[PDB]
């Protein structure tokens, strides 16, 4: 298979988790199909301006903040939503300001009044159960953070070739090599969680 | 260094002519050095390559600026939440430069119907106030006004220019970008003064 050289599914997940623990990004696909498009995922815990700058210049720019249901509830988000930190920003759209918004929104101590709407960051609620309930990249992002033992919030954005076409699996693989970002799939994550999160007795 | 693009009337005329030629322009509020600027393209001549440049160089949150009439034709919410749209047909995942252009052309089509568009999506439509920059000095109004003043389909796309390091391009960097890309730079104040002088009944 197209990703087989990079480890079996569980190894790909393990490698992705270790990259996140080290503060590095990963690349997420639905599965190994050649025509899949993919996302850069960063942990919010270790998110830097330079990472956000990379994400914006390499991706769609429509940067999504993936949150638990509990964290979105803490923000009084509705059950397109967009947000901006009330404080600590200027015009909201710079890489630094988006990181500020993201850190503010993902803070477990956050209150709704910490944010203004609308803004340049797009929050998304992960389903309870994660990829075992819904195979979305929103669930994938939050599950990865939880599986890595990190703050359960991550940012995602769609990798875009410079000519404006979306990066497909082959291009995502090459981007992963260039930027040393492990590539994994939602299918890999499901296989991992079925193996390690389920009761066996 | 804004005067390197001419006097304020020349700045408007050069911007209109660039748009007539299918080229982009850069828009600021006024001459203040701390202003942040946007790339503007006419929808009438919008290409995949121009949208690709926007996504590469700008915030990526590409806005489609429409007349009230066109936004009503699409049954967009009247002027808390963000409105976003996607072409119903002729796209795949919606987010590629080509797909966004398809969405934009679909939405700005003078014969459009509401069901031509799905919601949500990856293009962000904005209603320009009636009267344009003479009613509201927003970049949304600036965009639609420029198209109308240039005699074009009254729809344009807008996106905030970034610097390579993720910071936003302010006036000095906007000027340099304009030089490099042969894109006229102008301000909303230029446009207001121009329309006062030329767009009023005597």
């Amino acid at each position: 298979s197209l990703l087989a050289e990079f480890g079996d599914p569980i190894t790909r997940v393990e490698n992705a988790l270790q990259a996140l623990r080290e503060g590095r990004g990963v690349l997420l696909l639905d599965d190994e199909d050649r025509e899949n498009e993919g996302d850069i995922i960063y942990a919010v815990e270790s998110l830097t301006t330079a990472q956000m700058a990379l994400m914006i210049r390499e991706c769609s720019g429509i940067v999504c903040l993936c949150l638990t249901e509990a964290q979105a509830d803490r923000l009084a988000l509705p059950p397109t939503v967009s947000i901006e930190a009330k404080h600590g920003v200027t015009t909201g759209v710079s890489a630094q300001d988006r990181v500020t918004t993201i850190k503010t929104a993902a803070n477990p101590q956050a209150k709704p009044e910490d944010l203004a709407r609308p803004g340049h960051v797009f929050p998304l609620r992960a389903r309870a159960g994660g990829v075992l309930a819904r195979r979305g990249h929103t669930e994938g992002t939050v599950d990865l953070m939880q599986m890595a033992g990190l703050q359960p919030a991550g940012v995602l954005c769609e990798l875009t070739n410079p000519d404006g076409s979306m990066a497909k699996t082959p291009e995502i693989i090459e981007f992963g090599k260039l930027h040393n970002m492990p590539v994994l799939t939602i299918e890999d994550m499901v296989q991992y969680r079925i193996q390690f999160d389920l009761k066996l007795a």
